[PDB]
Formats: structure tokens, C-alpha cells, sequence
């Protein structure tokens, strides 16, 4: 919904992402998945550096993301990690929602 709350939701300190834990918690409630973008916070919002009005836009460079996807066990996940081009709705020069990966 803003920059605060994507940083919450999709920006990870370790590529090793605590799914069991984190995932449990409220603000993700147990859903079924959630990607999280293992990077500095800068490299992030300057994918949307100049965008004004709310618009998708998809990384030009990749990088690290740890997906928590869940298992056939509700609540209890498995970490996978990957690297790739991701889609973000820019808005006033931050992302502030994910879309999804590799594409928009």
C-alpha cells in the first residue's frame, strides 16, 4: 500500500527466510505464499525512481528472491530461492505492491 508497508511485506535482511516463523505471524497470517527480495531497500525503490501515477513495472536487472510456498501441512512451509526479474505497482517513486515474478 505505500513504501513502509512493501519494505514490511517483501524486503528480507538473509536470503535464508524463517517461513515457519514469519509466515505464522500477522501480518502474513498463514497464507499461502509470499516472496520476499533478498537486496538493499535502495535498489529496490530506484525501479521506480521518476513514476508518478501508479503503474506495473518490471525489473530491468534480477535479483535474489526467497518465495515461502506451503506445503500440504497448513502453516508449514518450504523456502525456495531463486533469482530473477520481478513486477512492482510504482506509485510517487516507490513500490508499493509486488505483482509477481518475471513478469507483469
Amino acid at each position: 500500500q505505500d513504501w513502509l508497508t512493501f519494505q514490511k511485506k517483501h524486503i528480507t535482511n538473509t536470503r535464508d527466510v524463517d517461513c515457519d516463523n514469519i509466515m505464522s505471524t500477522n501480518l502474513f497470517h498463514c497464507k499461502d505464499k509470499n516472496t520476499f527480495i533478498y537486496s538493499r531497500p535502495e535498489p529496490v525503490k530506484a525501479i521506480c525512481k521518476g513514476i508518478i501515477a501508479s503503474k506495473n513495472v518490471l525489473t530491468t536487472s534480477e535479483f535474489y528472491l526467497s518465495d515461502c510456498n506451503v506445503t500440504s501441512r497448513p502453516c508449514k512451509y518450504k523456502l525456495k530461492k531463486s533469482t530473477n526479474k520481478f513486477c512492482v505497482t510504482c506509485e510517487n517513486q516507490a513500490p508499493v505492491h509486488f505483482v509477481g515474478v518475471g513478469s507483469c
